[PDB]
C-alpha cells in the first residue's frame, strides 16, 4: 500500500484516528474512508454520519474518527482527506492492527521427577485469550531450549474460543536431561507475542529432582 503510520489497538478498547489538517470544529470539509474486516472494499463515512456504522465507528467534532470498543474485523486501513479553510489538502494514512493480551500462563500438569538419559515429560503450559495466536516458549534456568536440539521436544496446540475469536495455547515439554548434569534444574514457560514490541509474561518455575 502507500506510506502508513502503524496503530495498534486493544480489542475492546476506544480508538481515537486523528485527522490531521481538518478545521477544529464543523464546518468542516473532510472524508474518511476505511477498508477493514467489516468492509466489502472501501468504506466512506462523513461528518454527518448516519446508518448502522453510528454504532461503529462514528466522526467527532474535530474531525476525528471514534471507534468505541475495537474489534478483531477493524483490523484494515483507515484514511481521511480533509481540506482547510484557505483549501489545502491534507491526507492521514493509518494501519491498524488489532491485539489483546492473554492472561498470565500457567504450567499445568508438571512432573516431579525426571530420570536421566531418557526422555521425560516436564509439563503442560496454557496460555488463554491472546489475539494474535503468539507463541508459548520453554526456559532452562534462564536460557531458552531450542525444539529437536539434542534432547529437546516440543509439542504445541491452538484452540479458538467460539465467539471471542481469542486463541488458547498449550504446549508440552519433554526433555532427556543428561548424565551429570544439575539435579534440581529450574523449568519455565513463557508467552511471545505476535505483535511486536510487547513484553514477555513468564510462569513461575518448576524445579523437578533429576535422577542419575
Ligand atoms: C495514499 C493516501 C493516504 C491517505 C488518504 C488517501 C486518499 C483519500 C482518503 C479519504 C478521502 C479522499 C481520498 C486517497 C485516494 O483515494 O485518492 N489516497 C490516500
Ligand atoms: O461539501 C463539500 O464541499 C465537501 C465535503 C466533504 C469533502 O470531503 C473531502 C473529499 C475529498 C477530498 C477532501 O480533501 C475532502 C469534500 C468537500
Ligand atoms: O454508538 C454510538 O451510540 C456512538 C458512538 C460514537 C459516538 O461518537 C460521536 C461522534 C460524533 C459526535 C458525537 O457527539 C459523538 C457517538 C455515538
Amino acid at each position: 500500500g502507500a506510506m502508513a503510520q502503524n496503530i495498534t489497538a486493544r480489542i475492546g478498547e476506544p480508538l481515537v484516528l486523528k485527522c490531521k489538517g481538518a478545521p477544529k470544529k464543523p464546518p468542516q470539509r473532510l472524508e474518511w474512508k476505511l477498508n477493514t474486516g467489516r468492509t466489502e472494499a472501501w468504506k466512506v463515512l462523513s461528518p454527518q454520519g448516519g446508518g448502522p456504522w453510528d454504532s461503529v465507528a462514528r466522526v467527532l467534532p474535530n474531525g476525528s474518527l471514534f471507534l468505541p470498543a475495537v474489534g478483531i474485523q477493524d483490523e484494515g486501513i483507515f484514511r481521511c482527506q480533509a481540506m482547510n479553510r484557505n483549501g489545502k489538502e491534507t491526507k492521514s494514512n493509518y494501519r491498524v492492527r488489532v491485539y489483546q493480551i492473554p492472561g498470565k500462563p500457567e504450567i499445568v500438569d508438571s512432573a516431579s521427577e525426571l530420570t536421566a538419559g531418557v526422555p521425560n515429560k516436564v509439563g503442560t503450559c496454557v496460555s488463554e485469550g491472546s489475539y494474535p495466536a503468539g507463541t508459548l516458549s520453554w526456559h532452562l534456568d534462564g536460557k531458552p531450549l531450542v525444539p529437536n536440539e539434542k534432547g529437546v521436544s516440543v509439542k504445541e496446540q491452538t484452540r479458538r474460543h467460539p465467539e471471542t475469536g481469542l486463541f488458547t495455547l498449550q504446549s508440552e515439554l519433554m526433555v532427556t536431561p543428561a548424565r551429570g548434569g544439575d539435579p534440581r534444574p529450574t523449568f519455565s514457560c513463557s508467552f511471545s507475542p505476535g505483535l511486536p514490541r510487547h513484553r514477555a509474561l513468564r510462569t513461575a518455575p518448576i524445579q523437578p529432582r533429576v535422577w542419575e
